[PDB]
């Protein structure tokens, strides 16, 4: 009665104490190599990989590689390439079927930032994606390094 | 009521696993960069930028540039700036009225550490603040470069 | 009473925000120099250094150095080492009796993956041990450098 009201302020602090403390938490995570868009966060590992094993650091993380899904997502992954500098790739491939790109799991694009003239599969060898500084994306090989940014 | 008491013995089993789990995870986060104090936590992002590139990097993450205040929380620094073996910059300038140090706010110091004969305003243009790996202070020149080191 | 009923209720809904939020942001923590198994978490500093201060930095930092004391707790290390392709070293030494490799607290080894030979106290001066990408144990001179991996 009178003992379980006591008992419940006390909850009450704590619980007030750990929304206070994981909110500064956060902050500190994020800085300075992430970046939290809507219920996402796209975090740099800091250093660049070739496509294979930057999707397979990203998958053994728990998350994937960065896949913008909006002008909103996309605006909160080139802070983190403007940040360190250096284009990043995307989780999007077009590996299976020349010419039609799509996500990890297989669906189709619902999105996309290309630059002018791109994809153009150039050589006939460019089945991954980047994004530049400015934001925009371009089909590059697989096999060049870029730095690697996953989604969590 | 007796329903009731269960149930705040069971939230709070949960609540406090997660206190514990949350203490852990925050040491973790700490280590390597990053110095608690207080109820402020310093972190460095590892890398050299001019006074104006600094302040933005930290005040976009939600925080600000470092501002010991105390002995304690200049100690604290102090250590971030060792481990790095780079000189770092405070949040304070005389910008406004030259011989006049204030925090972002415009509020006075009430706390300073300078090193002997400073500060000296060297060629008559130095309103930024550093802190050296002994800990004292120095006013240098804003457009010099120095660790970047945020507080939340 | 009914009102603490409703106190009751709206905790609920506040811990299991956190318990989501809690739940992402650990992956997160966790990416790219963390790796949690069971109850404990290493992670390493990225860069090297000798015995003696590799150990003081996890010390300070509330932790130790890495200790594996299962096969599953040192597949994880592995795994970690492996990433970054750099030899750590562990927290266990035979600086006080020769031959008698301990962790800090002087409790005798529970597990051990040493490579073939070893440990030989090679050219009588080898009192701490490394472990290198294949997961193997080296005895090693504490003077030398290694990665720095804590555990928390
Ligand atoms: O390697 C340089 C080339 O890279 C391609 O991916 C791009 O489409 C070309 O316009 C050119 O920039
Ligand atoms: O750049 C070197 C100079 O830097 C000034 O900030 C300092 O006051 C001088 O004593 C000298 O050290
Ligand atoms: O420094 C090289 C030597 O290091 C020792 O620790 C090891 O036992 C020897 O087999 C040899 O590898
Ligand atoms: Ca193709
Ligand atoms: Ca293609
Ligand atoms: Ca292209
Ligand atoms: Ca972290
Ligand atoms: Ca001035
Ligand atoms: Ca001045
Ligand atoms: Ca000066
Ligand atoms: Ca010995
Ligand atoms: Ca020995
Ligand atoms: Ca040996």
């Amino acid at each position: 009665v009178a003992s379980l009201r006591q008992q419940v302020e006390a909850l009450q602090g704590q619980v007030q104490h750990l929304q206070a403390a994981f909110s500064q938490y956060k902050k500190v995570e994020l800085f300075p190599n992430g970046q939290s868009v809507g219920e996402k966060i796209f975090k740099t590992a800091g250093f660049v990989k070739p496509f294979t094993e930057a999707q397979l650091l990203c998958t053994q993380a728990g998350g994937q590689l960065a896949s913008p899904r909006s002008a909103a997502e996309n605006a909160a992954l080139q802070q983190l390439v403007v940040a360190k500098n250096e284009a990043a790739f995307l989780s999007m491939t077009d590996s299976k079927t020349e010419g039609k790109f799509t996500y990890p799991t297989g669906e189709s694009l619902v999105y996309s930032n290309w630059a002018p003239g791109e994809p153009n599969d150039d050589g006939g060898s460019e089945d991954c994606v980047e994004i530049f500084t400015n934001g925009k994306w371009n089909d590059r090989a697989c096999g060049e390094k870029r730095l690697v940014v996953c989604e969590f």
